């Protein structure tokens, strides 16, 4: 926290966000916080996510997912370090042609993880909404990387590693940067 | 904790912006009383904005809240995001009629109270009774801000019941679904 | 254990309830009864008792198996007989159940708790009750007393010395030498 | 994190509200009757508004606010949001006659004093005296507030009792239920 | 404990064998072992199983079930103090016939219980075999019992407490046993 | 605690074994020497392991395979309760024809768990012999049960359960024990 | 405790040096990253200055800089004081070329990655593929910008070595040593 | 008797789970026992073990070559560390592998903290050990002593044929008779 | 708790004073570091004042202050008060020839480096060798800013060396010591 | 910490607390107020007020050797308590200038260690701590005017004294009642 | 474990004592409880003490040792896997020429270690102790072996190993066991 007000305040004045390590509903509903306030202040200038995750909370990361979709400004995603789990999710939401990755960059998929105790009735009910979800996500990804389903439905049954330039071949990011 | 040229939950709580995230208890709800209050005394007439992103709570904690949400002059539009399970359901659905909204993906879980007691047969009787009293009056609020009957409230709160966002505006929960601006 | 010793008295048809009442001590307990029945079912057995409570269910199964056996049980509280532990004191033959001068004897109702969804709270404080009603009942049985002032001695603890538990019906007499 | 305007808290403290929230103890008590004493002195005849949203606490600490309400002459009053159990409960209907309020939705809990000692039988004595007493003085003054008697109290508070809002206004504790703003 | 040798080996030269506590893989191995033991010695002769159990793990229950079954002597049950879960299933299983509560016993009966941890795809596995348990089970009770598959299913959903009497009206057991002779 | 007459003691002057919880060095190390006794007693006399397992490591359950296979007497498995992960195995390498199961049985199979931390180096040494651990189980697996290495393949991949008729059709099981003689 | 006059740090930060102390992570890495972007923005063409004293840390995170290094125009000179080891070591001798130091009394350790997974043979082998191809990338660049050879980068990588200030150079990790101003 | 107990009278010794000073001492008191009673008829150890201290597992080597009688090893299960070191000290022609029975081999692991002095004290001695617990390994395996450096710097796993091949055990039991 | 003036820590910064306070490791030294490198930039002329009172730490932390106190070109100036002992006592050494000081009742404490390593025998001689070249550059730098030969410092911190405040100016750790000012 | 700060506001006034147990980073503070409070102006004198049981050694004598460099006098009062190191700090103000408040406690006693190792380690170690004690009980004779051998029997083992008996002993010079 | 009755105590009636691990109080009692009950059955046969042990408390280790030299029957030792500090120390005890290694056992000497906490006044106490045992320990290691006062010094004050062949030449042991 370089004071001065620290430094991610000053980057916040020039419309940059950083989403940091495992998502989860405080640092994502944090997150939102500062992208509703970048539109109040200018909706049409791009804003810039830079994403490095090893994943976290399905429900926390949607409420990132559709702020982002849903605030007038495009929200540009940067992934620099690694985007697993939800941090891809997110990185491959961003708005179409502004999604980069960096160089030397790491991506994971998977599917979805959960887990539940109780009456085998209430197993029943848990286990038939995480799936719902894991065809919401599998849906989504689909859409956003241009994938069929069917193709996004196998390569997330394990874990799956893409390197920077395979992310891009794939449909997850638009492209490298560079200089 | 971001700040502007002063924090970012602040300068959102100029806009009327009120988050409501986390486990609902007395202090983080408390703390939601007093943004409401205050909102009501700078400008009666404005309509307030809560965000709901929560897992659940305690009962006592969350009607703190939804009898201050009713008290209060301004209309306390409710928007969902990410999820809002048990009392972070019922707040959400006890905002102003037509501005209750859940996003795209949000997802709202829905289920009985719950409770728990040690004690002597005689107490155990009294906070049996009590705690079903609770339930009752949940239920009736409930199918109030819906237009659900009574039985089909008990019936769906029974055991857990996910909703998506949609199936949310079906059953009543929310008014509409905020897709972009 | 200076050995056994225990056992030694079980061939004198001596039994001990001692400590906290529960499943595995109780079944142990049961296990003694079925055992000396088997040597004589015509002969008494000998209950000692020092217990400063435990669960129902398991002390029932002592009860049960009391009342099943052919022998009668006599009942000899010393130390102290709290909760459970003068439930099946009283249970004792009637004219066979007996405190030391300085025994102590606790009575109040059962105690409970449970987690869950308030459909499962209902069902689990519903049986609650219908063991405290049992229970007044049984008490009111083996006392004399009535079930109104079982309900009334029990809602909470009350302490009884020897000579109080002889008047109150708990005990039928106190063993003082030979 | 708590949003600015300085506190969101001391703003409405200008406009004479305090907020009585969680456990009811020494440090929490204190700075409730620290709030008090600083309106008293800023204007003793406009009125304070004490939010109660408790589920009880430690009876000095409770008395140590009751007091200073009783002391300070403007009028504390009291309102309940959620719940105001055991010695919240106390202070609600301890506020300004005429001006205890509950919420449509709140619930109020009231029940004896509870306590604990190890020691002596001797010193078992002159706790369990103690205690004793103060449950005589915490029924005389439910029943100063409420207008029951003092065996009316007695008999209520021996075990755990739920109360609703209208039903708190028909047992004495509160004077009416605020709904909805005039 | 008491060293007669050993009180529960001289009660098992008499055929009797106690299912206590928590019932699991090591308890329940015990049981089978007395029960194979005690066919050897007569094939024709019955054997007594007393019963004071909580519940435990179904698999380990269901391995005495199997054994009760399979070998030719009749096993009576014995309910004392409470038979709950897989200890009202035992009970239930013995000889028809033979099953017997005492006045003050108490049974419970619901469905199976369990979790899981893992892959979506993992809990889709597992969250249908205890399904496929729960059905069984509901499948064996309706056998013992004389109930219709539909009612166990609609009694056991949640717990259900019932008294020894009730026990017998229900078809869990066949008498109770209060006075012997 | 164990009733004396030993109980497993009394069974094994029976040829009867009890393999019963978690498989590891210690209680498998034990099995080998029961074998291995009975074996000296008579070469020529079956032997009767009972299965009742969840699993456990896999070398210590190869300590007992390769046991199974070098004495001259049959070794029948029987499973009671489940034979899950490792236990599964054991049950399938039993003598041709002489596997049972127990008519409500549960048999688990699925693939080699692991894990290791260091140097890279030494993560692809450990990785490389889990996958060669993991071909030859499913190898020795297709020869008891006559599927094809493929078949096992896909059905070890990830959990799978199977029934007592699902084991024989399988070939994990020869028949079913439901009643004796 | 930073001592104020801004703070220290930052009052430094105004001179375009950076500080990289203690183990490398997600968080620490993402501070160095945003200070780069900031002194970037300040004057894309005077050099920045990143001072390393590090034992190590994770690897995605310590790429997230190097890869910020690359992106800015600026050119990052980094000097090592101390220690720089693992992760820390990497981003030494990715500073910009003729501008890398090492101070007399540096120390400069370097070894093969660590890492370590739990779970399924098929998911075993997915992640010890992946940390083996992180190794071939990390060996890559390190020969690139030593001047070395990739098989002497493995070779010499293997196990961990220590470099001196002075062999640190004859080995092309630093460029030159500082000694005085 | 009990069924360790009853399975020493026919002179078989189990050496089961970690190698520690005090299981290794009851290996080394039946070895004695064993003798004993018929110095002459061979000895038969049985090892499944994850490895464990040196010290403790010289104990048992240098037990099993000073007692008269031969001393027998079979693997079952698995054999790493020191367990892999006695399989290989059997006695020549009589050192046996179970079809799917394990092995693992490495150099020995150590530690201490103390002053730079102590530590060179320490780090030289751990280095005489490896020196001498390869050379013994290069003894009984037939192996030249390179070989065995080169292949105990890391982990290295050898299946029940692999055994055979390299020298550690001399054949593979799979049926009795 | 830290008082305040502007706060108190960096009132005497101003004045080219730092504290080296406690154990030695990486992020204190770093914030050492950081004084010193401002500092210079305020005046590359004027002295640095650096008290010591520490019971060791970390090498290559100490090191990164040592290069730092070499590298600038201000004079660093060191006071010992209380204590300096290993990684403390040879910063107190480092300091500028002529302005090394203890107090009149400071202690100085040396020995030799401390270490330890698990592992395989490979990687352990890879430690165990590195170590003992970090103690050959310690006595090296010790003897050379001492005026010790470097034998006489080998054995004198084999084993732990406790030095008096006139012990540490014949020894040659510093130069005087500091009794009453001026 | 009331108000700016409370502590900083009496430090105006050339006031410095020593509360608690004595030990490195608390005593570096007292040296900061010291050498601060000198800066502002080196001939008014310092006020050190003590309430402390007692800590290191190493730690309190650093801010002996303040007191005793600096050229303002340090004038030290015992308020509640002044054990072990506190009493001796307490000793160790100017002349004239120590105070004890009417019912101060000062407790004294000789120093405390420990140390394991090595038996030759053990003879440096031992031998180092009754050097400190040697010292101490010098410092501690001529600040009070006591004799060296009457420091030693009194310190052999816990010592308590009272305000007016210590200033018959000579660790103060006066008492302040009331004013 | 074996109960063969009892493996350990089969071999005592062979007059074979096992000290196995950490020297205590407890441990070393029950080796003087066999050596006792040995001289009695027979105070002319030899005992025979195995020693694998990483050392251990030295009041614990010496009551032990003046039991050894107090009874008539010669102790001889065998040292097999490990003998350090302690174990070291009686393992050279033995009766002079019945004293064995085993060819890949292991020997370790070093100075005694302690540690106390208390007034200085305490602290030199047992400081004072400490030292007077390391200088007895010192005494009786230079009588059994045959080294110097001095040099017994110089080779305790650290850490130092000793293989089987070594063991004979400083004179800890006297040969080396190898075959029957
Ligand atoms: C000198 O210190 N160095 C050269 C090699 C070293 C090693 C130092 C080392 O391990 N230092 C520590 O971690 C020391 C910690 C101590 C003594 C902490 C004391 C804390 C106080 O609270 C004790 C009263």
């Amino acid at each position: 926290v370089p004071m001065v007000f620290d430094i991610y305040s000053r980057l916040l004045k020039e419309r940059v966000i950083f989403l940091t390590g495992q998502v989860e509903d405080h640092m994502a509903n944090l997150i939102v916080a500062q992208m509703l306030f970048l539109e109040a202040e200018n909706p049409e200038k791009d804003i810039y996510l830079y994403i490095n995750s090893p994943g976290g909370v399905i429900t926390a990361g949607m409420s990132i997912y559709d702020t982002m979709q849903f605030i007038k400004p495009d929200v540009s995603t940067i992934c620099m370090g690694q985007a697993a789990s939800m941090g891809a999710f997110l990185l491959t939401a961003g708005a179409k042609g502004k999604r980069f990755c960096l160089p030397n960059s790491r991506v994971m998929i998977h599917q979805p993880l959960g887990g539940y105790q109780g009456q085998a009735t209430d197993i029943e009910i848990h286990a038939r909404e995480i799936l719902k979800v894991k065809g919401r996500m599998n849906e989504l990804m689909a859409l956003h990387t241009g994938q069929s389903l069917e193709q996004i439905e196998r390569d997330t049954e394990r874990d799956r590693f893409l390197s920077a330039p395979e992310a891009v071949e794939y449909g997850l990011v638009d492209s490298i940067l560079t200089h």
